[PDB]
């Protein structure tokens, strides 16, 4: 999660097991892929403002290894397509998008990464 304390720069903090349990319960209160599901996962992403690594770690906790890998596969294709067209605040010279999305200061890029990560569920059966 990325914290936004008043005044000081934003900072990253690891998931707490209670955070992940809370998200798991909220998500499990809706059928996977359903409109209420996608709404719940999006609201959880808003709550914790996670980095790219945070999002990967969350799915690793929520889903089976192969299903989380399927998401990663779908997201990688979305990222490639997004990189071809250009992404807000992304210069390939500063490193891979997934790595840049882990810099707490790059909010605009993190938020766009979050939207791509959310979009990649559109395939998850």
């Amino acid at each position: 999660p990325v914290m936004h304390p008043h005044g000081v720069p934003p900072s990253h903090r690891p998931w707490q097991m209670k955070d992940l349990q809370a998200i798991k319960q909220e998500v499990s209160q809706a059928a996977p892929g359903s409109p209420q599901f996608m709404q719940t996962i999006r609201l959880a992403v808003q709550q914790f403002d996670p980095t790219a690594k945070d999002l990967q770690d969350l799915l690793q906790y929520l889903c089976s290894s192969l299903v989380a890998s399927l998401h990663h596969q779908q997201l990688d294709s979305l990222i490639s397509e997004a990189e071809t067209r250009g992404i807000t605040g992304y210069n390939p010279l500063a490193g891979p998008l997934r790595v840049q999305a882990n810099n707490p200061q790059q909010q605009g890029l993190r938020r766009e990464y979050q939207q791509l990560w959310l979009t990649a569920f559109a395939a998850l059966p």
